[PDB]
């Protein structure tokens, strides 16, 4: 029994994090095979990196200092090549999430993790993080199977205290820019899918009181979803909602009735997996990997 | 900015997870130098479940009885002891992946974090703190067993407890890594309860300092009360009482906000009253009581 906010382990991650120092930036990169990836902010962009040579660049991989030989930018990412291959590389890959999905962020300052999380992307490319200066080249990731799949890069903090980033191709998530200019994220919206997903882990728990025996037509949820701010549910939600339907035996569109009820009459001082709030940082997938233990 | 529940990076504790087999009963060790920590109830059998004789259960096993697995590789026990509910297996190899560490005991209000695993196998990590009453609460599965707790302060690991068992409620009860159990627990079937649980008052105070220095002041209050007079409130709302030395804790807070402890305190004193009124405080609807002072410090 038990649900919490549950990050994967960060073991795979910290063997590739170095401190990237150009000038007087200091920030932090990740390191895998003989490349050193890290936000292009740190030459602070064609005009500003032709000028720099490879010895501008001071890599540290713990108290060992790295040679870099070469230096390429990829969108909003500066790629410094190295002449050592990191011996501690995992099996990885970079991959592109879309908003609601869910990942891990390992929080560094001088290429050294100080702290692990779990957070989501926002509907509006945002992530409601935890990060001080120096934190840039901080990055995000999942686990699969023994693969660890990187997702996001960290740059920057909007006025609003949340945070924007980067796939690791240097593309940002979001209509954000790397500079210092005014930016601001758009007006949220809950992730209806993880929402559903939670109060499925709540019914798993031993929580059923938010439950009744109503349904919905898709349609007429998506009509209430509009009208609270929560992201339309799709076909593809409910299909993937499914397991966790078959397994406590309420229809995904009966979930929905329940959440439709909580919309428009609220907690009324109860709670739920002790929360006051509908959580929605926790996907279908988390929830199945938490209530059924998938070991890394 | 930003506040986050946030747990240590667990890479030099995923390298110390070890498999440990006895029997029919597989759970989780500690690999540390030549000794592989786990909990003694690794040895009980069905019949042995409501009142182990666990001096006697050890003395019938022999070495080659505990198949500990590090990786895909069978490490191999040349020795065994217990200490209080834990058992210590000597082994053939150092792990050369230990990191410098130490164990704690730590008190109620006390956070760390979670390295949840399932045959020697990390699945996840997650921040706690050791209730009032004892317990964690925890997210644990069967095979959990052996799972630990700790904190890392430059370079060291701080381990702090050891996942030994479920109570009825679904809450979680374990020991300090010298095998003494947190609470009135013990290591059998037997009928246990976890006492009535409550707040802990000095970690939502920290968090209401977070919150200040992230920015939220709305509940602040031109209010001080007395440390006695906040007590007899706290506790009508099942609240710890708080204590001078948890007014000192406060002290460094205080002093980079501008909020003496006792003007928080009544700021306390009127949510709870008053609730939130559709407000939130760090992205929460309820008061947070899983940060501790030196937390708030660390993460803002
Ligand atoms: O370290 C930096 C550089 C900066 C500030 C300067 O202006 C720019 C311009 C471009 C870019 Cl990509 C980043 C930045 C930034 O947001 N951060 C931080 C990043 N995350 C959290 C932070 C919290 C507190 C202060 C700073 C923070
Ligand atoms: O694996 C075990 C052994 C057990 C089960 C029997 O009763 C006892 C009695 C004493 C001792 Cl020390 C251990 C146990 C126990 O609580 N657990 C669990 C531990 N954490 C979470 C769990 C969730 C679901 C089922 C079991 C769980």
């Amino acid at each position: 029994s038990g649900f919490r906010k549950m990050a994967f382990p960060s073991g795979k991650v910290e063997g590739c994090m170095v401190q990237v120092t150009c000038g007087t930036t200091t920030l932090n990169g990740l390191w895998l095979d003989d490349v050193v990836y890290c936000p292009r902010h740190v030459i602070c962009y064609e005009d500003l990196l032709i000028r720099k040579s490879n010895h501008n660049f001071l890599v540290q991989a713990g108290n060992v200092q790295l040679r870099v030989i070469g230096h390429s930018m990829q969108n909003c990412v500066l790629k410094l090549k190295v002449d050592t291959a990191n011996p501690k590389t995992p099996k990885y890959k970079f991959v592109r999430i879309q908003p609601g999905q869910t990942f891990s962020v390992l929080a560094c300052y001088n290429g050294s993790p100080s702290g692990v999380y779990q957070c989501a992307m926002r509907p509006n490319f945002t992530i409601k993080g935890s990060f001080l200066n120096g934190s840039c080249g901080s990055v995000g990731f999942n686990i699969d199977y023994d693969c660890v799949s990187f997702c996001y890069m960290h740059h920057m903090e909007l006025p609003t205290g949340v945070h924007a980033g980067t796939d690791l191709e240097g593309n940002f998530y979001g209509p954000f820019v790397d500079r210092q200019t005014a930016q601001a994220a758009g007006t949220d919206t809950t992730i209806t899918v993880n929402v559903l997903a939670w109060l499925y882990a709540a019914v798993i728990n031993g929580d059923r009181w938010f439950l009744n025996r109503f349904t919905t037509t898709l349609n007429d949820f998506n009509l209430v979803a509009m009208k609270y701010n929560y992201e339309p549910l799709t076909q593809d939600h409910v299909d993937i909602l499914g397991p966790l339907s078959a397994q406590t035996g309420i229809a995904v569109l009966d979930m929905c009735a329940s959440l439709k009820e909580l919309l428009q009459n609220g907690m009324n001082g109860r709670t739920i997996l002790g929360s006051a709030l509908l959580e929605d940082e926790f996907t279908p997938f988390d929830v199945v990997r938490q209530c059924s233990g998938v070991t890394f």
